[PDB]
């Protein structure tokens, strides 16, 4: 089998991407944030504290004839950005772009933190990291991809995120029309449960390429590109007027400035992030100070190849017995 779904930016900045997901019988369609940095499929629901729901579409398990309570099961998650949620668990039928899993753990939120409530466009998350990070207790549950894997034509999914535009998640096949050149595959460590890999280096604009190993994760659920402070300093030094602002919480720059591209290494291959991808607009409405899309990972404890980087590439998440990542230009 295969599946293919369009993923759509939630706003004009590509702060995140939502993908429609069918849950239950009859189908309840929710717009979920596909997140290769986590491993829980959780949704706003009829069980979510009323005051914490503000415009989201909810899953109502009582209206699904295929929903079954996973008795005794609870979940609770906290994300790198400080947000969180928790609740109980049902199993139900879940379909993504024509690909159907029966008996998928659907984690129903009883509580969500403010940032989720405040974002009316995201109805939940669909985790695509490794199932070892799944938070369901006492019995850990598998991700949608893990459950679908054996049935797929090939045990892979691909992320093709758009710049200020929709893109595509495919399951079970590689669309050879979606990228230019060849796909370069690179080793993955699953030891922290992430799609973790090592970039071979970087370049700033037309500058010479610096060969240096950068360990990080391919994370569709993170907006920006978070890299070591040295790398990030080298980038923003090439932007007139840029500075790191402790009050704002990272690098900012005047919108009158021209942003250089940023290139990262995949083996001997090279992915170029155009400068425009690194602009995240005014820090506040009307401000001439713009927020940068490349920021320091210092104090996160891991480097994160988030949407800023991934949307410059066609990315293969290869779930073969030994997982790998593939990157192509497009």
């Amino acid at each position: 089998s295969t599946g293919s779904a369009t993923t759509t930016p939630i706003d004009s900045l590509d702060d995140a991407y939502i993908t429609p997901v069918q849950i239950g019988t009859p189908a309840q369609t929710l717009n979920l944030d596909f997140d290769t940095g986590s491993s829980d499929l959780w949704v706003f629901s009829s069980e979510t504290t009323a005051s914490e729901v503000d415009g989201q579409t909810i899953y109502t398990p009582s209206k699904s004839t295929t929903a079954k309570l996973l008795s005794g099961a609870t979940w609770s998650i906290s994300y790198g950005d400080g947000s969180s949620s928790s609740g109980d668990v049902y199993t139900d039928t879940v379909s993504v772009g024509g690909l159907t899993v029966t008996g998928q753990a659907v984690e129903s939120a009883k509580k969500v933190s403010s940032s989720f409530t405040e974002d009316s466009t995201i109805d939940g998350l669909l985790g695509l990291a490794f199932s070892t990070l799944n938070t369901v207790s006492p019995t850990q549950q598998k991700t949608f991809f893990d459950n679908a894997k054996a049935s797929l034509d090939s045990p892979v999914f691909t992320a093709d995120l758009g710049y200020h535009a929709p893109g595509t998640y495919n399951f079970g096949f590689i669309d050879t029309t979606a990228y230019t050149g060849s796909i370069t595959y690179t080793a993955v460590s699953t030891k922290q449960g992430f799609w973790e890999w090592t970039s071979t280096g970087y370049a700033v604009g037309s500058g010479t390429f610096k060969s240096t190993s950068i360990d990080g994760i391919a994370d569709t659920g993170t907006t920006l590109l978070y890299l070591p402070a040295t790398v990030v300093s080298a980038y923003w030094a090439q932007v007139s007027g840029a500075k790191s602002s402790s009050s704002v919480g990272g690098y900012v720059f005047p919108c009158s400035a021209t942003l250089p591209s940023f290139t990262f290494g995949v083996g001997s291959a090279r992915i170029v992030i155009p400068g425009d991808y690194i602009d995240f607009g005014p820090i506040s409405t009307g401000s001439s100070s713009c927020f940068g899309g490349i920021q320091s990972s210092a104090g996160i404890g891991i480097n994160i190849f988030g949407d800023v980087a991934l949307k410059a590439a066609f990315v293969v998440f290869n779930g073969a017995t030994t997982p790998t990542l593939g990157f192509a230009s497009k």
